């Protein structure tokens, strides 16, 4: 009568209460996993995809050419958008560097901000993984001190009236221990998942300035080529 | 006798103090919760209303005309009377990347005083969720300390006398575990939306040095536009 | 003959060693608060006054003019000595960005030092705090060997003649951690203070940066606006 | 019967998947030390071989000129190649300090590309000497609670009975900690390591960087210098 | 015969085998802290003298002349010498911004070198104070381990039998403890000491960048000046 099932229909109340806690903990892990390193790996094959076909560009208007027909919830198409709506923003401002610099800047706000919409579920990890031998110590605390209230309540000295007690509360530490460590597990995978992701990102980014940084600069310098004729027609 | 509360008016005087410590830890950590989640969340939800008023702003002019209309204790408000406010401090200034750096000096200090006092309570649940199992663990330290010294002072053997003394030890260390795992999950939360939030202010604050930066530089190319006519004037 | 005194001289060497060790340690950390908490406090008091002072600055000069009757040793007259040293190093150089660039990096270097000096008593409170449940498990692990030393050297069962070893040993750990909560609980605080500190003393770093910029920026345009007409007179 | 390889046979199913676990952990801990430091200290005497060689160089065609004979997949050549690569990407860009802050801008992403593909096996490192002793803690507090089950099932008082039951048990904790503290000691074995051949990394693309931005500025230098005459026939 | 001494010789194999490898261990913990502090204060201390000649220097070649009789294996003429080297090999280059990013570049790279070999023991000390007691706690599970061993191959009931072996057990954890202790009190000491130096190492090259910028503005001030009366000779 004292499986693992049967352990827990036989337990307190609060005993009861961390187990299915730590239960929970486990469904979440699990499900966190499931379907979000689901999401991860979809979104690191698909810019992987788009990285392969925007390596091959020579300005930005062949990368939005290639990037017409990339998926519609893409991270290339939106950085790309970026760049281009700068550029025609900033359209009739002859500040080069200005255009560059807020560039720059809106990109790497979108970066930061699609970085900190992948690792969603990290914090409900990090939060698992770091209260739930706590969770499963309280369990076991409140066992051992049920035990000893039933031992003090009535007068019995032998171990073998006492120990489904402490096998009880053995258990939730176990179950502690249990959710606890897929928790960091998959917390450790996610970061390093999630940092190759985002190295993947920041490169698209990078792409993208370094794409929009060569055609600004090589069309200041046609323009200068061109004007420079203009300037010695006009102060002769 | 031994109930919860049967357990703390049955204890020593360390051991309660101990125990009305974590108490007052726990009203502390749900009266920080009830009473500044309710005020990070009513931030949150009022920066997303202006958020999407401001997101169809096209100059810094528009966007103050748009803000006029907020909460007197608003954000976007603050970092918009910082950018207009550099813009008149700085009249009479040509440097125009000069007020565009001392702006984003200004906005990054304001944004950086915003995100401070934003996180008041977090000390306190960092401490709490640290310090407390200690608290609890020098309960119940001092708990079997007082059981081993009076089982030295009075030769006795049996343990169904000294049990409720180890009982009350174990309600202080469980008691210290309820008083430190919502200080380690309320941090938690706090911190993800905390993060939220305060790139919710970095990207009000990049709105607006991207709305000065830009007005700055189409300003600067009108000028320098009429500005050439009076130089083939002014040379010839 | 067991009271929180009788332990202690009845104890062991190493015992009594680990014990007083832990009272000094608790003896440094109170002294710590009390006489670097009471500066802080002190300074922090002091560079608000200075800081409503000068907040209704225009300009370096009537900074340096509010400054003259600030404290001997205070930080808003150091880090305007500083702005001004470098405006006067730096005379006869045309170069403002210069100017600008070298007195951030005094800045810089002078708001780093003054926060290092701030954060003294730090280390020994972290050390503390992170050290001393570990010296009192010394204690009670030693208290315990050399309780089951005293078990096998004497064939003597009985618990009632061991119970004064393992509570001296107990009350070394108990005294552990009565020296490492306020390690830690004091630690957080000053963390929370000094923060709080060195982002007053980069508020007012920033507003000599500011003000030293915008007076250099307006310089540069009123020469600026008087050279021009002696370009007009040059080139002509 | 109760030797080490005697005690694993003896155990139950959940402590031998423990045990073998444990035994799989430090079998990749010992397989990443044997074939990833290869691969770190090979990789350190293979730059410091580029680097001596590359230390006497004063341009970045003679640096490429020495790096046509270096070893394929090194890192010296690829720095070098992106250096050139972009000088010939922004080739008729007459912006230099346009093509340094792209190099600078490609190179600082390659060599975080690099250095991210050198740490592979620390996120395994770090991952077992973090969790082994918790999965030790499960394999003890499991063998515990069944030898609390067992007796519990069968009224024995007895201790001879029921210590192998805590000593298959202990055997599990003591592999946790015989799996987690070579993950520790490597992990940061490798942490140095890795630093150390980080900073030379950063050191040679520093070197690349310093010889195309010294180029790049004697270059325009000296057009300068021949333009100056060309300028006296142009506004004569 | 159950003295310190006594204890170790009476052991198992493995429990020597961790009491000498902590021994060991404590043996490189003082002897980085006698062989390196004397190193470091040493270096702290040649470091204040070399700070205070250069505090009166009002250009880089004075700062160099004071720096012609320092230490051989100094810092200060390390730094003065990148500084100088520097404005060598960029002589016949009149970008005087590119020679201060680059000298820069060089200073920060040279200090984060300096900075790196200084802090050489404290990967020793760090794993130390953090593996030690893992290690005491692993000789203290083996020792409980070979007991219960011991008490289920030989029917023995009674605790004076087994207690030198818990005796033994505890001495490896509480050696443990010993070789923990310092090691991380001496980290933090080297730490706080470490971080004086790199802040010394820092101003001093703060020093040698704002005397080599300050040279260049004023020298190109003067060359400016000189040849203003030249370009109204040349465009007249
Ligand atoms: C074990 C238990 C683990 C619980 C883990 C909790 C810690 C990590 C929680 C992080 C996610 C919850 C959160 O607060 O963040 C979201 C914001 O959440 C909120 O707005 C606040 C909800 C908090 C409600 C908490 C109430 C109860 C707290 C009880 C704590 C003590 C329990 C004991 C994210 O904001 P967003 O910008 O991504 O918004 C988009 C999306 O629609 C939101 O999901
Ligand atoms: C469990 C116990 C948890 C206690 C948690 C303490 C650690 C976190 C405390 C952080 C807040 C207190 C603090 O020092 O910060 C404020 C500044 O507080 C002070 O000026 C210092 C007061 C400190 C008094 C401490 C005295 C007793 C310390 C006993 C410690 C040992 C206890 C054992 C913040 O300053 P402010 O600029 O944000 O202004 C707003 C307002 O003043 C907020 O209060
Ligand atoms: C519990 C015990 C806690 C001990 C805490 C020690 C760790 C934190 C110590 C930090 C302060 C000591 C230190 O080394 O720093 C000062 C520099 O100290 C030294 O020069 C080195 C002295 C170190 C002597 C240590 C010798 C014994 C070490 C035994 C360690 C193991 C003990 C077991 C700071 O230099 P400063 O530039 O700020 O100048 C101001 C003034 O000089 C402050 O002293
Ligand atoms: C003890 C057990 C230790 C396990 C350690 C796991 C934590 C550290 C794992 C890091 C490496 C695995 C990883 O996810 O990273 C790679 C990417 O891996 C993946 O794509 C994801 C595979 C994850 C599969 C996990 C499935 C099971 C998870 C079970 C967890 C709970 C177990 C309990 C790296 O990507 P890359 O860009 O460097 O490409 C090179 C090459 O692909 C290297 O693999
Ligand atoms: C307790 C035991 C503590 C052991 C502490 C080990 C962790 C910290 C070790 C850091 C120093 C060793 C190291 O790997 O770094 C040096 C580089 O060392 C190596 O090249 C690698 C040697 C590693 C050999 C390890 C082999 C055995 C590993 C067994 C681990 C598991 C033990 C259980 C530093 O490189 P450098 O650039 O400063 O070179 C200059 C100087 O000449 C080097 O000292």
């Amino acid at each position: 009568d004292l499986s693992i099932w049967g352990m827990y229909q036989h337990a307190d109340a609060v005993v009861k209460a961390v187990m299915i806690g730590l239960v929970l903990a486990s469904i979440v892990t699990w499900t966190i996993l499931f379907a979000k390193g689901s999401e991860l790996l979809r979104a690191k094959r698909r810019l992987r995809r788009e990285q392969l076909a925007l390596a091959e560009a020579r300005s930005l208007d062949e990368a939005s050419e290639l990037a017409q027909n990339f998926s519609p919830e893409s991270v290339s198409a939106v950085l790309l958008n970026d760049a281009q709506n700068e550029l025609e923003l900033s359209a009739e401002s002859n500040d080069n560097n200005g255009i560059k610099e807020r560039t720059g800047f809106r990109l790497e706000r979108r970066v930061a901000a699609y970085s900190r919409n992948m690792g969603r579920g990290n914090g409900f990890l990090a939060t698992i993984g770091a209260i739930s031998p706590f969770v499963g110590l309280f369990g076991t605390v409140w066992g051992i001190m049920n035990s000893f209230i039933g031992i003090a309540h009535s007068q019995t000295t032998n171990l073998a009236v006492v120990a489904p007690g402490i096998a009880e509360a053995l258990l939730a530490t176990a179950m502690g221990l249990v959710a606890a460590i897929p928790a960091v597990v998959i917390y450790n995978i996610f970061a390093r998942v999630i940092s190759g992701h985002r190295a993947q990102v920041g490169d698209v980014a990078a792409q993208v300035l370094l794409l929009q940084g060569r055609d600004l600069d090589l069309a200041a310098t046609a323009e200068a080529k061109r004007s420079q004729h203009a300037h010695q027609l006009r102060a002769g």
